[PDB]
Order: structure tokens, then C-alpha cells, then sequence
């Protein structure tokens, strides 16, 4: 009754029956949800695709942060709230 609470130690992981897909026509990544599909940015799916299994947002922020050369604090703070939004769609679970 309160899935909107992803902390730094909270590691994201895609649930079974879900796969990532890249739309060349739209040039953006989307999440295949049992219901249908949701429009998402490559950056939001990048971390989900870059992670082999369960990684800490802070850790990803470092690697991803160096890619765009930006303060990791912003990067982690960007995806962090995204996890809560995804949970509402029933496609993410700690």
C-alpha cells in the first residue's frame, strides 16, 4: 500500500514475463508489460538494460554518470522516482 519508496539500497529488477525492446521507428526503448506496452526513454531503460541483475542505483549512477559526465546525484535522483512510477504499473518489484 506504499510501493512508492525506492531507497538507494533498493535494487531494481525486471519481473519474469517482461523483456526490453528498442523501437527503431520511434528511436526509443519500451517495456513489454503483460497488459501491453509503455512509452519510456532510452535513459530509463538504459539502467535497466545496463544492469546484469541487481545493482545499486548509486553504482549505476557512477558508470552512467561518467557516460554523460554529470553529477551522479542527479542521475540517481532521476531514475529513483521513476521506479515508484513503474511499480504503479505492476512491472517492478524489489
Amino acid at each position: 500500500m506504499e510501493p512508492t519508496a525506492f531507497s538507494g539500497s533498493d535494487v531494481p529488477r525486471l519481473p519474469r514475463g517482461v523483456r526490453l525492446r528498442f523501437d527503431e521507428v520511434r528511436n526509443k526503448h519500451v517495456l513489454l508489460a503483460p497488459e501491453r506496452t509503455f512509452d519510456l526513454d532510452d535513459n530509463a531503460v538504459a539502467v535497466l538494460k545496463l544492469v546484469d541483475g541487481r545493482n545499486t542505483v548509486s553504482q549505476i549512477a557512477q558508470i552512467l554518470g561518467q557516460t554523460y559526465d554529470a553529477d551522479p546525484a542527479i542521475i540517481e535522483a532521476d531514475i529513483l522516482p521513476m521506479l515508484a512510477g513503474l511499480a504503479q504499473k505492476r512491472v517492478l518489484e524489489r
